[PDB]
């Protein structure tokens, strides 16, 4: 890279240029300590391409049994071929269609399953893992990696990648939808963009933009030609609580009937709209990272951020959790 890194989000997010540069942890390790999420990008032009096309995924593995998530409504359709989910990929008239006639937003839930990516995928997984950005953090066996060496005490992530499969949202009533919505995890992650299918394009860029995207975020689409996949707003572990005393007051005003000390970020129900992003930020001075994830940009999400995505197109997305020592107090099980 040119340059070995910049700054997004108005100078608030560190963007690393060059993923296997091996000075990057000084930089790194200086935001990371704060609790700010980081931008890697790059990592697409070290992977095999031809490993993370979609319909490579249905002709190795089109007769697996699988359940899928409609985004729009949450409701789940069970037990279909996995091909019926990655023949729609990117040919829309190909989808699966809802009651009401229209091709459904849908996300591929848990595959491969649990821990079986390494089993399932065993080509994928060498590729993927030896070129994970920042490896003494993020490698199963890195020396900056607590995972494998933290006793019962300590919530330990479970082994291997997940693969993180979903179709773009289309319409401007999708634009209050999220693909994932708001939650925590206790553990450190980071999330590689290993695939974007850009077949819609008007409301894409107004997604951005109500999404509260930088102007350099938006000169990668227009000056650098880089194809966005996924939205994400990423807010600080010290404003979760916060967080939680906006959607308790919201779900109230809607109706729910919900005990006082109800979880709403641990019960991954909400989607922080523009709406309730704007009110979160008036009336509890609460400010997130506005983050558009483009082909070959890894995220890394520090443990305790809650976290949503939102994808723009559809995405495959690889991630793997690690324990940091800056934030494994967050996995610790007593007070
Ligand atoms: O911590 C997370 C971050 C992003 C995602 C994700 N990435 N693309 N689509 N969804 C995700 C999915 C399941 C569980 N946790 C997740
Ligand atoms: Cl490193
Ligand atoms: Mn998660």
């Amino acid at each position: 890279s040119m340059t070995s890194h910049s700054w997004l989000c108005d100078g608030r997010l560190l963007c690393l240029h060059d993923p296997s540069n091996k000075n990057n942890w000084k930089i790194f390790r200086e935001c990371w300590k704060q609790g700010q999420p980081v931008l890697v990008s790059g990592v697409h032009k070290k992977l095999k391409s031809e490993l993370w096309k979609p319909e490579a995924f249905s002709q190795e593995f089109g007769d697996q049994d699988v359940d899928l998530v409609n985004c729009r409504n949450c409701a789940i359709i069970s037990d279909v071929k996995v091909r019926d989910f990655w023949d729609g990929f990117e040919i829309i008239c190909k989808r699966l269609r809802s009651e009401d006639g229209q091709p459904m937003v849908l996300k591929l839930k848990d595959w491969p399953p649990g821990e079986d990516f390494r089993d399932m995928m065993p080509t994928r997984f060498e590729d993927l893992m030896e070129n994970l950005p920042l490896p003494e953090y993020t490698k199963r066996d890195g020396r900056l990696n607590l995972a494998s060496r933290l006793p019962s005490y300590f919530v330990r992530p479970d082994l291997g990648p997940k693969m993180y499969n979903a179709y773009g949202l289309i319409t401007a009533e999708d634009r209050r939808v999220g693909t994932t919505n708001l939650h925590l995890d206790v553990s450190d992650a980071v999330n590689v963009m290993v695939y974007v299918g850009i077949p819609h394009d008007e409301e894409v860029l107004k997604t951005i933009d109500e999404g509260d995207a930088d102007e350099v975020t938006k000169q990668r689409i227009h000056d650098g030609k880089e194809k966005p996949g996924a939205l994400w707003h990423i807010y600080a572990a010290k404003d979760a609580e916060k967080i939680r005393e906006l959607l308790r007051k919201v779900g109230e005003e809607q109706g729910q009937e919900n005990p006082p000390d109800h979880d709403p970020i641990h019960d991954q129900s909400w989607y922080l709209d523009q709406t309730l992003r704007k009110r979160l930020y008036e009336e509890y001075g609460v400010q997130g990272w506005a983050i558009v994830q483009f082909l070959g940009d890894a995220v890394f999400i520090p443990a305790g951020a809650p976290h949503q995505v939102h994808n723009l197109y559809s995405c495959i997305k690889v991630a793997e959790d690690f324990v940091s020592p800056e934030h494994v107090k967050h996995c610790f099980r007593l007070t």
